[PDB]
């Protein structure tokens, strides 16, 4: 032993501890516990290049149990990979680059945002299968230009949420042997004793799920063994390890081992005396000592010289396959393929009418020709969802350099994995599930909005429309949802040429989340329908006529704007109105657009002008734009569509008469 | 004998015709699972046909709710409550059998499944309710409960995180009461199983202290899946998962193949079907004499078990009146007399108090007197105020209390209190932070479609909660709540509104009832009222009968006493005729008539000033507002003041806001 890395694991664990006492606020007992694992990794273990965090063969480290942030910001600050000693100070203050959970969008060398549990340790499944997918599509025999590892922290709730149960099966199912797990085993969560709630043998069910099990039974003072386990763990390639790494929670402190010490419960003398305990000096807050200085500084130079080692390799690579290293250039950089949009299909309403996932899986299969970075799948419903990608393999055991992942009926775990996928770098990803099982995912969909992450959520049978499934699969609150969640875009086209500009949106927002909304049965291609014009969230399929007949407005979207296009023949001719038909395919990208572009097409600054919208969900919201509509305020039904359609008044006929309604009430008060 | 093999075929083929008729749904786990039902119904499960709703029944739910066929023949075959025609018509409008089962809809369907995960969940609270009473009412001569909650499940659910959870949970418990059968079949809907989910079950469930049992072959090892499940019963401190390795479509054309997952037999298929199975095959929705002769006798036998039970509970109900009738008060969801009386009372004397806080005091005011209560917390007991002084926990060999810890398992958390409420006797209670109930919504949403009363705690529900940060932070989930059908979502803003909270829940006895509380104190504001929460909306202080210009501010939770400060701002500085309204739900708002609504909000009227507050997205706000101060983005790792300065949620910014509005709109009338 050399005292220097006890020096600097106790001196990691106060200075990580007086980040809540400063802030008065956050979580001292974890930031203690895991100092030893901290220190492991970052000085020995993981490949880094601290002045480029976005390195590409980095090892992407993630803290599942993000409620331990201050110690993952202190390995940071002591690494140089752009913390401050004044941000430390700052942390969880009012627009500091240390808040109290982390965020991937904040502080550079934070991979994903955590806090919500087990989400760090599922996104860390999705980082491995990129790792394993970029190793097999670009490695040689003299450039291994991926060769990188996942390292995760996580804590007993990451291992009690169902995502992680999720993603856990995964990533035994598929072998991803450069995953490795530490789990800080310290029979502590906040409301006391693990005893109260969980006593799984953690152990027998992670070799069940094909996971290697290794153990540190003193996690607080045999660092060496910790080092030993994670370098005999990444020499099993074909299995995901987890390290049980028993730690006391607040180690060395008044509050060890107790439920207290998961937060703020170590106060200025009980730091002080912490530090005696240590051998440090209690007088010296804030403090790194020289020699731990030192120690981090010739950290930080190893870390260089293996970076321009692999530098010099890949420089040699990208001389020999000038064209592949083009490739991983252009991935890594989040540029899109040339010509891209080139690949969108075109439709006019003489095409035969088609649903609107069908449309989508033929835009998908066209993309992925000229994509090397599209990767995703379906949550058990590829055929459904039509996400299946024809001449596409399976990504499997042995077998990682393929496109398409069998996600099992996991569709948290799906989106999580999605999620680690993007934040990998280098990939464009989706997933698909039936609109309304997405709420079994939106933990993780609300992260990628809060993250940033680009991923791509297909979801089909997005209402009644879907038929005699009936009310537990027909969303009727979701599309509130989304229409409510900041940074994401939910789109729902209602034909060919709109779900062309569906896919366009998501590729012209690359910060942004996109969930598409798509139908079961065919509808038809519409007039003046616009890829292009889809970025606008709403806009004019067929504007009024020159005549002086009383103006409507119909707006809708999906599979009932078609009926808006049967209800204005009606009007028309044989009630002699002047009919806009407004296409609605986005709140949300309709919201972004300046006021003056909304009212001139919802032109919702005149209150007796009858504007009409139907969609089949909560009408929530609806007040904003229209002043008659017909939504869904109840649950659905296990019948066929039409029947469903006709009971709930989805046909242009009621359409009709709600205007017709709404008119002549209208003119009696006036 | 051949009676059994006879009576499993007809199941078989009955079952696999209902889809066919509706040219919709699901054959092959209906043909792979009727073994195991004939064996439920007829030998195992203690049941009386004549009430569904007897309180020592042995509940059962198929969890793999697309077999809704295989569950319906059933009802049908045992007389309880589905004829002929109804079975014929599966998935048509109206009828009681839909293609997921849905217990709002048909006798003798106990919840609702579809949603993959979910029933198998419900299940663990189903056994943690019959344990419990158990343990709280059976004496050494009468076993007043002693029943087992028996559910089948698929690979699906086996998959799902909402089970992994409610899993771990019961063989953490200990809940011997319940029995898992799994048809293992080695397919869904994409295919083989090897193709996503390699997992050896049966170790991973003994990790979880479940005890694990096999049937190599359930197509046809009838007696051996009787003889599982006989001596799982026998282990009452662990759950028993029975592995049944079946063929999904069994006996048919589709056998063993993806494609039998759904509809893939058509007539002639299942007329091949019928001659495999000894069946005559120009017979269509036919059951044999010798069937219904069985069937009857099986009916007759329940029924016989089930006068034992009655005999015996009227003796219980001699010898101990008092016991009795809390078993049947409980099991009629009648209240205790006086109830309300435990709800209290305050002024704006009173000190300021968080509501999180208040919450709590409501929760062990009405625990002294209502016995049925139980629930807990997602570990977060303390934060969320959801401990019960001098109760005890739930645990293994000790069942009979009312504090449940679920640990981190939120979705696990939710499907368990809707099997407790839909066991019978209890008014369940959950916990956790507000923007963690997304977790849970796949089986929140399920409480409001199958109306179970589940009471939820949820605090810290804006970005008053400070420095946890936007991870934490609520922006979308008060609009996702108030756009789902039968789903109350409750704000309230002090100590009467809590009170008024609890008031509500107790009054919509068929709606589950989301409680949304802060973190921070909150003054006791004037004329707050509990029984007016009942109407979503009502107002505090009306106008003046002055001339002066009016202006409506309405709020909830912890900024309506912001508008208390904004309005004496505006009567003293502006000579303002100011109303204040309280909005603590707006579903329970949207109920009201019109005439009601517009009486408060006044929005028949453009150009009167409506103000909103609310820390959230303000979609919707325009139904009723029309200038409003929300929150459309994510929030900050911050204390509460820097981010209310920061995003304007101050007495100065509403005054502004309002008369920047009343400035606006009496330039434009002049015109
Ligand atoms: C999904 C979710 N549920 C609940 C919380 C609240 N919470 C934060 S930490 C924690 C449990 C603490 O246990 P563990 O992970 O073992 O951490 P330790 O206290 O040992 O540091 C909980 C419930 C959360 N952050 N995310
Ligand atoms: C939460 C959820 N996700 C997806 C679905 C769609 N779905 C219905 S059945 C099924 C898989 C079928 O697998 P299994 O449970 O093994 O049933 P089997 O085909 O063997 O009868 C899926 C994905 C669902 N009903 N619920
Ligand atoms: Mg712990
Ligand atoms: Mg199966």
């Amino acid at each position: 032993d050399n005292e220097i890395d006890t020096k600097c694991i106790n001196e990691i664990r106060m200075l990580s501890a007086e980040l809540p006492l400063e802030a008065k606020s956050g979580h001292q007992g974890a930031p203690i516990g895991c100092a030893p694992i901290a220190h492991i990794l970052w000085s020995y273990v993981m490949n880094y290049y601290n002045e480029d965090t976005k390195w590409i063969n980095r090892d992407r480290f993630i803290l599942s149990n993000g409620h331990a942030s201050a110690l993952l910001y202190t390995m940071l600050y002591l690494t140089e990979q752009g913390l401050s000693m004044e941000d430390l100070k700052s942390f969880r203050q009012f627009g500091s680059l240390t808040p109290g959970h982390p965020e991937n969008h904040i502080t550079k060398g934070v991979e994903v945002t955590t806090g919500p549990l087990g989400q760090g340790a599922s996104n860390a499944v999705g980082m491995a299968i990129a790792a394993h997918n970029l190793a097999d599509k670009y490695n040689t025999e003299e450039h291994k230009i991926f060769d990188n590892y996942v390292y995760a922290i996580c804590g007993d709730g990451c291992m009690q949420e169902g995502v992680f149960c999720e993603a856990a099966s995964l990533a035994g199912h598929l072998g991803l042997g450069r995953l490795i797990l530490l789990y800080d085993d310290n029979k502590i969560t906040i409301d006391g004793n693990t005893d109260l709630s969980f006593t799984e043998n953690i152990e027998k069910k992670f070799e069940a799920l094909n996971w290697e099990v290794r153990r540190v039974e003193d996690g607080n003072k045999d660092y060496k063994k910790i080092l030993h386990e994670i370098e005999q763990g990444k020499k099993n390639l074909q299995q995901p390890t987890l390290i049980i790494v028993r730690t006391a929670c607040g180690f060395g402190t008044k509050v060890e081992g107790t439920c207290k010490s998961h937060g703020l419960a170590l106060n200025d003398e009980d730091l002080k005396n912490a530090k005696s305990f240590f051998g440090l000096d209690p007088q010296k807050k804030f403090h790194i000592s020289d020699e731990v200085k030192e120690f981090y500084k010739n950290v930080i130079q190893k870390k260089k010289e293996n970076y321009i080692k692999w530098k010099n390799m890949f420089d040699d690579f990208s001389l020999k396959y000038p064209q592949v290293s083009q490739e991983i250039i252009r991935r890594f950089q989040n540029d899109l393929p040339n010509n891209w949009k080139d690949a969108l299909p075109k439709y006019t309403p003489k095409d035969a009418p088609g649903a609107t996932r069908n449309l989508s899986g033929i835009v998908l299969n066209s993309i992925n020709k000229i994509f090397p970075e599209l990767i995703g799948g379906s949550a058990d419903l590829s055929e459904s969802n039509c996400t299946s990608l024809k001449e596409e393999n399976d990504i499997k055991k042995n077998s990682y350099g393929n496109k398409y992942i069998r996600f099992g009926v996991r569709e948290h775990g799906m989106v999580a994995i999605t999620n680690g996928l993007y934040a990998y770098g280098g990939f464009k990803p989706y997933c698909g599930t039936f609109l309304n099982f997405y709420t079994y995912a939106f933990g993780a969909l609300r992260l990628a909005a809060l993250s940033n992450h680009h991923i791509l959520c297909i979801a089909t049978h997005d209402s009644v429309e879907l038929g005699e499934d009936g009310p537990t699969h027909q969303p009727i609150e979701v599309l509130s949802l989304l229409r409510s969640t900041p940074n994401l875009n939910i789109i729902r086209p209602a034909d060919g040429n709109e779900v062309s500009g569906a896919y366009l949106s998501h590729f012209s927002n690359p910060h942004t989340p996109t969930v598409i909304a798509l139908c079961r049965n065919k509808v038809p291609h519409l007039n003046n329908t616009q890829p292009e014009q889809v970025l606008k969230g709403a806009y004019i399929l067929e504007d009024f006529d020159t005549s002086n007949n009383p103006k409507v407005i119909l707006t809708g979207s999906g599979s009932e704007l078609h009926l808006c296009f049967e209800a204005k023949e009606i009007l028309k001719n044989q009630h002699q109105l002047n009919v806009r038909i407004v296409s609605f395919p986005s709140w949300t990208l309709f919201k972004k657009q300046p006021e003056d572009y909304q009212y001139s097409v919802m032109m919702h600054n005149h209150p007796n002008l009858p504007r009409f919208y139907i969609e089949p969900a909560s009408t929530h919201g609806f007040d904003t734009y229209f002043n008659v509509y017909i939504g869904i305020n109840q649950f659905g039904y296990s019948a066929p569509k039409n029947k469903i359609w006709e009971h709930l008044g989805f046909t242009p006929e009621n359409i009709v008469q709600k205007v017709l309604a709404f008119m002549k009430n209208k003119l009696k008060e006036n």
